[PDB]
Parts: structure tokens; sequence; C-alpha cells
């Protein structure tokens, strides 16, 4: 069973393991955005790469709740994971839009666990949150305002040009 | 806008704003002191050292507050910086004093400011200080309680020698 | 008091202090100006990056006199900073407008400061200005004419584009 | 005779001239200087090797102005050199204080040339002292200045102790 569990609330436990489905829905939302984004139809080589790379960040999120669950003696339990919300994602800017909402849900996700850890005096899980979470997301988000700002500042009466030059000059690409 | 702003108080960046202009207060307070001990009628050059070097740390710590009013999707507002209290500063001994009560002020901003984000449920904002402020604190008002005590042993009968062992034995010179 | 002084005139040494608080206002504008691009509904990394650059220049440019004045044995003196004239710069080109109008203030500062010491017959102020300010001053009102000219080229009928591709192409960004 | 010779007044010729002898009687003062302070005696190494170095930068200071003469197609012309004003040369502090003296009569003598230059309308010797000669003199006065807060600061009511110890912890030695 375990031996050395202490601490760690059965009401953690198991929104540790909801968090985990988040974080794997997310993961699986941004695959899909960015193989849209490798369509020869639609070819956006750097947006491509940016949301491949998140795809594999919000997994390797999953992965350390899941590293953790096991440390504080917890159980992981695994549950369906739902398709993306979308099958096409539109431009650039609807799919960072669709980024930042989504974004937001985690970030929201993670504070009510940091809440639920406070009120559960759970000092060990509150670390956990601040030092691998919480800060990373802040930044994520920050990143995903600047971008948007740009991308919209693009739009002009030109947006194949403007989604072209932001794709270009902005984004990370081979 | 803000499109990023989440979780974060409007009561949090205003004392992260005025918490700002307490840093650029205490920089500009720490200018005056180095250039006091620069004088040529005041000559103590590991004295000048120790508090320009303070300067450039709490300029240092205005910039990362300010960085991160924008990552929470906060506005940075500027005000007025007062000139520091005294124009002449005294002996090591007066502007050691000076220096602690200062960092005490700073020390009890922090502490506040910690208590508001504990209050307004903010982790982001109680990891932001414990990370990069609240110790950093404590190790300097350490470091300076340790030099007030072997300055006050070295006052003797003979204030001058011992001004000038302090400069030349403890504070980093040329 | 002073035992070094000499061909030191009480008027400079005045003037000196007001450059000194000229150069500290002006450090402190741009630190406005910088975190305003920092914005997550600015976001121009290069603009950032160009008036933070200057931000530090400024306050160089201060702790110089200040050195300077304590080599000729007068005394620095401190008076209150005011803040910014504004909390929001509007466009790239509104502030480069307003970088503009505050270097040639400052500009005109120096060369006042120039023909006083030339007045009080102060070879050694003339030749300190003339080595580490004058030349450094029409360097960078050169720089930002020729900025301001790129920027209004491009503003065009697609200010956005202009903008984006200006702060991409020119600025020294990540 | 000369056919070089341009702009170069017989008047600033003769003060060169004057001002080569004035280095040189220094250069003579710093070398009586070092050698007291080697006398078994006196026996104050580090005080010793700062007024030796300071022999030899006078000396090289006369050896810049008669090149310069001769680049500017004037005649060296060479007068009997004094000797120095003391045989003995009593404390640090007292040899301290005749070197300030010393240092602000050239200092004078300098400014006095660069304004007969000025004057006579001959921007290439003003240039020559302002590149050379005024601030290296205002830095190694500033030194001096510095040098006597401290020696003071120590003598205290136990000036052996306090001699022993600038030439110890403040002046160079092996
Ligand atoms: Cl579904
Ligand atoms: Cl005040
Ligand atoms: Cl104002
Ligand atoms: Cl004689």
């Amino acid at each position: 069973s375990s031996q050395i569990r202490q601490n760690y609330s059965t009401e953690v436990e198991a929104a540790v393991n909801r968090l985990v489905n988040l974080y794997l829905r997310a993961s699986y939302t941004y695959l899909s955005l960015g193989f849209y984004f490798d369509r020869d139809d639609v070819a956006l080589e750097g947006v491509c790469h940016f949301f491949r790379e998140l795809a594999e960040e919000k997994r390797e999120g999953a992965e350390r709740l899941l590293k953790m669950q096991n440390q504080r003696g917890g159980r992981a339990l695994f549950q369906d994971l739902q398709k993306p919300s979308q099958d096409e994602w539109g431009t650039t800017l609807d799919a960072m839009k669709a980024a930042i909402v989504l974004e937001k849900s985690l970030n929201q996700a993670l504070l009510d666990l940091a809440a639920l850890g406070s009120a559960q005096a759970d000092p060990h899980l509150c670390d956990f949150l601040e030092s691998h979470f919480l800060d990373e997301e802040v930044k994520l988000i920050k990143k995903m305002g600047d971008h948007l700002t740009n991308i919209q500042r693009l739009v002009g009466s030109q947006a194949g040009l403007g989604e072209y030059l932001f794709e270009r000059l902005t984004l990370k690409h081979d």
C-alpha cells in the first residue's frame, strides 16, 4: 500500500490526478496545433515549431506531477483523454488566442491546487508548484501576450503578409 | 490594456510600484554615501566601495520588481524620488548605523508585501519575494550587524586608528 | 574641508551638481521608456532594449560627473529627482521624438557648462566635457536622427507593419 | 634655424623652457625625499617608493615638454637647477604636506601656461597640456589629499604606530 505517505491529503491526491489529465489534454491540443501548421495548405514552420515545443512541455509537466504523486505516496489514476476542441485552428492569431485561453485554464488549476495545499497545510505541495509550475506559467502567458500584440499590429490591411512576416521574423524556424 | 493579468490584485500592483520607489530611494541614498566616502577629506576607499555596491544592488532590485510587474500584467507607475536624508554621513559607524536602519525599513516593506500576497492568495508574488528578496535582505542585515560590532570594538580611545584599520582589514579595497 | 581644490569655481561646482540631477532625471525617463515597451500590450523588445541601454548610459554619466566633482575638491549635493514627464509613451515614433528632445536638452546643458568653464578659465573642466561628453552626445543625437528618418519612412499607410519592421530589422533584439 | 615653426609664440617657447626647469626641480625634490625615507634611521620603504616614483614621473614630464618644444620648432634652453628646499624631510606627514605644496605650484604653472596659450590662440599647446598634464595633476593631487587625510587620522596619541601602519597598509612595498 503505502508506508511513506505523510501529510498528503486525499483531496490533494485526487486534484493532482485531475491536473495530470488537464496537462495531458493540453499536450494533445498542442500536438494537434503543431501538425495543423505543418499542413501544406497552412505551411507556417515557426508556428508549427512553437506549438510542438509546447506539446512536449505540457507532457513533461504531467510527468513531473506523476513523479511527485509517487514521492508523496499517492496513487496515479489515469482517465480517458479527450480530443482537442478543434480539428482545424484557423490563423496564427486564432491559434495564439486559443493557446492563451488554454494556458489561463491551466494557470487557474495550478492556483486552485496551491490554495488547496495551503488550506490542507501541505507546504511541500505549495513549494512544489511554486518551484516548477507557477512562474513557468506566468512567463509563458507573458510571452503569448507579447506575441498576440505583435500579431495584431501586423494584420493591417494585408493579413497574409503580416502572418508570413511574424512567422519569419519573430518565431524560430530553420 | 492587458490580456495576461490573472490573480494579480490592484492592491499588490500598487504596493509593488511603492516598493520600486523605496528601492530607488535606497539606491540614491547609497550613491550619496559612496561619494561622501570618496571625498578627499574623508578618503575611506573600502567604505566608498561598500556603499557604491549597495547602490547598484538596490537599483537591480527595483528593476526586478518592474520586470515582475510587467510579467503579471500590472502597470509600472513612477513617482518623484526624494533626495537622501543627509548630505554628509559622519563616521563609518554613523553610516553603517544609517544603512542598517534603511535595510530594516526595506525588509519591513518586503514583509508587508509578502503578508498582502498571502492575504490576496497570490502565491506567485509570495514565491517571487522569497526567491529574490527575503533571504538577500536577511544576509545583508547580518553582514551589517557583523560590521557594526567590529566597528564598535575598534573605537577604543583611538577612533581614527580604528576607522582606518576597519577600512583596511575588513572592507574590500584596491 | 578641502586641501586639494584649485581653480575650481563655486559656479562650476553648482552647475556640475545641477547637471548630475539632469542626467539622473534622464536616466529615470529612459527606465520608464524601457519598461513601457516591455508591456505585453506594447511588446517591442528592440525598443525596450534601446531605452534600457540609455538609462544605464545616463546613470554612468552622472557617476562620472560625481567622480570629477570629488577629484576637483567640490562637494556633491543631491536634490529630489522628478518623475518622468509621461507615464505612457505612445508609439516608437513618439518615444524617439521625446528622446531627441531630451538629448538636445542635455547637450545644451553640456554646452552651457563648457561655456562657463571657458569664462572661468577652467581648462580641466573644458577637457573633461570634450573627452567624455560632447562627442558622445553628438553621436547619440545623430543615431536618433537616423532612426527618426527610418521610422518616418515606414509609417506609410500601414503604421503597425512599419513599427514591427523597424523593431525587427533596425533595433537589436534576441 | 627653423623651417617648421608656425603659430608658436616666443612667449610660449620661453614659458615651456621655464616649466621644464620647474619639472626638473620637482624631480630633484622627489629624489631627495625618496632617499631620505631609505635612511636606516627613517626606514619607511613604502614612503621611499612613493616619492622615487614621483621623481621619475616629473623627469618624464620635463622630457615630454622638451619633445614638444622641438616638435613646434622652439629651442630648448636649460638653466641651473636649484637644490631642494630641505635636506631632511621630517615625518611622512611633513613630506606629504610638502609634496602637495609642490604639486599645487606645478599645477598653477600648467594653468598659467594654458591661459597663455589661449591668449596666444595656440590650440595645439592647449590640447597638449589638457592631454598629458592637467588631469594627471588633478589625479595626483586628489591622491595626495586622500593620503593626507588618512595620515592625519592615524596620528592619534601614537604617532609612531600610525606612521608605520600607513606605510604598511596604504603604501606599496615589497
Ligand atoms: Cl471531447
Ligand atoms: Cl525629501
Ligand atoms: Cl515632476
Ligand atoms: Cl636654492
